[PDB]
């Protein structure tokens, strides 16, 4: 026949992969420009995104976004923000992974500070402790 | 002085908590009705959400949402969907945790199937193998 359990019992199911799947679906939506709702303009280049996600990940975006009413909102970032710095940064927001090398560490980390991208302040602090010189005592 | 690293080296940072934080920020946005963009109507009750998230988590929502143009989109679910079933279900989508007991298991799991809420089909299959009777041989 079947199995049974105490009448008052409560079942629970916690997925360890769900939140990551959701984030990756949003990243896929972002790369395809489907179901997005905001455009971020950096040096003439357009980055599509979800204002909800951007507000959640950056205090700067949060204040620029919250009371906005435009279905087709555009947020223009000043010169302090560059395509070279912002690119890997929005990629982090949507993938949880932040990549850096000699040529972008400074700009990527200046943007992190300038936009206050939460889960990354520390990392940048650590990466900025190095100089890409090539150990040759 | 400082530390250095090979000129060609590449730094990477993977956050294990970021995707969960993002999901919880979206859930907070959903409970407060701030930065949401879609309303789901179930038996006269309104559930605010992010169409991006709903499309990502449910095939049914995905087809009802994608080509929509309404900034203020409303998706009405038929009688098969009930507040008792849907409630813990949208909560799962936004928290990764699905709770169930004797009184909602059937409706919550009928909705999961009806809406095709990805990361939950199996769980429901397992929970439906039980009867809440109270083991008293």
């Amino acid at each position: 026949p079947h199995m049974s359990v105490s009448e008052s019992a409560v079942f629970a199911y916690e997925s360890s992969v769900h939140s990551t799947n959701v984030l990756l679906s949003l990243n896929d939506q972002r790369k395809k420009d489907v179901l997005c709702d905001v455009t971020v303009l950096v040096e003439g280049q357009r980055f599509r995104a979800h204002r909800s996600v951007l507000a959640a990940c950056s205090s700067y975006f949060h204040s620029r976004i919250v009371g906005q009413t435009d279905a087709e909102l555009t947020v223009t970032l000043p010169e302090e923000v560059t395509v070279k710095g912002f690119e890997p940064l929005i990629q982090f927001a949507y993938t949880a992974k932040l990549i850096l090398s000699k040529d972008n560490v400074d700009e990527v980390c200046r943007c992190v500070e300038f936009l206050s991208v939460h889960n990354i302040e520390e990392s940048c602090f650590q990466f900025l402790k190095f100089k890409f010189l090539d150990s040759t005592s």
